[PDB]
């Protein structure tokens, strides 16, 4: 009935510790093999443990289990951070890479402000990141966890070396205002839970090559992609609010395309004024199916977009919406002409070639306010 050997069946759930944290054996499962032929679970306590210490940072620390003179080891990692009541309260200086312990529930405001770190691996269990958390940090790479649900503003503001932000597995519902202003991000992946992009979130992201807006986003904040380096944009059809100057002065923006079957019935749904003004390379522009109103000067100054389709949901086109453009051919899909509330519309260019509308609606369009200004250019699909 003497112990002959023992096996570590399951390691403790916590193997990444903050400085000054005691070991936690929850989840540790040890099986003992005895001289009477029986295998039994063995209760492991502090009395059977040696080699644990969270006094200094250690990449790989060997923790030994001793039972009846027999020994087996497992590794822990001591991170150069302090955590109080789930809050990351301190970060030691001079560490190029930090792996957050399992105990971090929140990162407070300015935690990594002006940090010289290269890489941060955020932990499973992390729920929120506070204001300016990585403001003007030299951080090059961040591993985000599936439990991240809340963000405050200006987190990666001035993060010139942050090449990528993969948030696709997080649960965030809002990307706050000014998240990546002047950041060096080349690519950003957003989760299915995302509903809105805050104001100036990608302001002056000169290296951001593209953007794919995920399926459940309804709102794109004011000047969200102003002066970004984005070459292409993908929008779900369920987008209802594209705020003013959202893609303002994007010098490399070549196309804005829509996708999917998402649809939101919202009477305020609108592409707000001067949304894609100052985009000279824009040559393909598509409107999401959920849009109800087309604001003023949406493509102001552009000459490369020659074709435009007005989706069937559009019920209103505002003053001088598309007149200062190179649009030659328009397809209006609605059987009821979009309403014009202006006496002088300036809706489309005087140099337009054709407006194609449903065959059964040609007379309605020819006699409708605004649309009647282009009666000579109105024909069927
Ligand atoms: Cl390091
Ligand atoms: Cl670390
Ligand atoms: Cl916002
Ligand atoms: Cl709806
Ligand atoms: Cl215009």
């Amino acid at each position: 009935a003497s112990l002959e050997d023992f096996s570590i069946e399951q390691l403790p759930a916590k193997t990444i510790y903050a400085l000054g944290e005691n070991i936690d054996l929850t989840g540790l499962n040890v099986t003992g093999k005895y001289d009477d032929g029986k295998q039994r679970p063995v209760k492991v306590t502090s009395e059977q443990i040696s080699g644990f210490s969270s006094s200094v940072p250690v990449d790989k620390q060997e923790v030994t289990i001793t039972i009846e003179g027999k020994q087996k080891s497992f590794s822990v990692h001591i991170s150069p951070v302090r955590v109080e009541n789930g809050v990351l309260t301190e970060i030691l200086k001079g560490y190029n890479e930090i792996i957050l312990p399992n105990s971090v529930k929140s990162i407070p405001k300015d935690a990594f402000r002006n940090s010289q770190i290269a890489k941060v691996v955020l932990n499973e269990g992390l729920k929120s990141i506070g204001d300016m958390a990585f403001f003007n940090s030299t951080v090059q790479e961040i591993v985000f966890p599936s439990t991240l649900e809340q963000l405050k503003e200006d987190i990666f503001y001035y993060c010139y070396n942050l090449k990528k932000a993969d948030l696709s597995k997080t649960k965030i519902t809002k990307l706050p205002a000014s998240t990546f202003v002047y950041a060096g991000i080349e690519e950003v992946l957003l989760p299915v839970t995302l509903k809105e992009i805050g104001s100036q979130a990608f302001l002056k992201t000169s290296q951001l090559k593209t953007i794919e807006i995920p399926e459940n986003v309804s709102t794109i904040g004011q000047e969200a992609f102003r002066e970004s380096g984005i070459t292409t944009v993908k929008l779900p059809n369920g987008v209802t609010n594209i705020a003013s100057r959202a893609f303002y002065y994007c010098p490399e923006l070549a196309e804005v395309t829509t996708y999917g079957s998402t649809f939101n019935d919202d009477p305020e749904a609108m592409i707000h004024p001067y949304c894609l003004e100052g985009c000279p390379k824009l040559a393909r522009f598509e409107i999401p199916e959920s849009i109800r109103i087309l604001g003023q000067g949406l493509l102001g100054g552009n000459r490369k977009v020659t074709q435009l389709t007005i989706p069937a949901n559009v019920t209103q086109i505002n003053f001088s919406a598309f007149n200062n453009t190179g649009i030659k051919e328009v397809k209006v899909e609605g059987t009821t002409p979009p309403q014009v509330f202006e006496k002088v519309w300036y809706g489309f260019p005087d140099d337009i070639t054709v407006i194609r509308v449903p065959a059964e609606s040609v007379e309605k369009y020819k006699n409708a306010n605004g649309w009647r200004d282009f009666t000579n250019k109105i024909t069927t699909f």
